């Protein structure tokens, strides 16, 4: 895979951003990862969370899978980096998301992924407590 530039436009919710990429507004969905809705427990939090990535970050990155680069909404399928950080990890190991949506094709980084939700239930954080 490789990393590929972007800029925020605005935070959504924990698991959805909007980012510029290739000079184009877009909506993008973190791969492999479930955050609860903005309604839901641990919402509020989630969102606080990815938002105070992307607005922090110097530099933002997208990067895509082997598989499909968009969902039937439209929606970018990627990975996001926040300063090197990728946001799908963090927030899975703080316990903000589940490993999710796991689809043959774009699941290179699953394995990381579920470690650190092995690591964020053995903490009882947050989605695990
Ligand atoms: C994360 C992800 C979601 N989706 C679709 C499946 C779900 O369809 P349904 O809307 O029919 O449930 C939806 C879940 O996204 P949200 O968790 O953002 O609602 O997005 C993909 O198609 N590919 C993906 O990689
Ligand atoms: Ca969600």
């Amino acid at each position: 895979l490789h990393k590929e530039p972007a800029t925020l436009i605005k935070a959504i919710d924990g698991d959805t951003v909007k980012l510029m990429y290739k000079g184009q507004p877009m909506t993008f969905r973190l791969l492999l990862v479930d955050t609860p809705e903005f309604n839901e427990k641990y919402g509020p939090e989630a969102s606080a969370f990815t938002k105070k990535m992307h607005e922090n970050a110097k530099k933002i990155e997208v990067e895509f899978d082997k598989g499909q680069r968009t969902d039937k909404y439209g929606r970018g399928l990627a990975y996001i980096y926040a300063d090197g950080k990728m946001e799908n990890e963090a927030l899975v190991r703080q316990g903000l998301a589940k490993v999710a949506y796991v689809y043959k094709g774009n699941n290179t980084h699953e394995q990381l992924l579920r470690k650190a939700e092995a690591q964020a239930k053995k903490e009882k954080l947050n989605i695990w407590s």
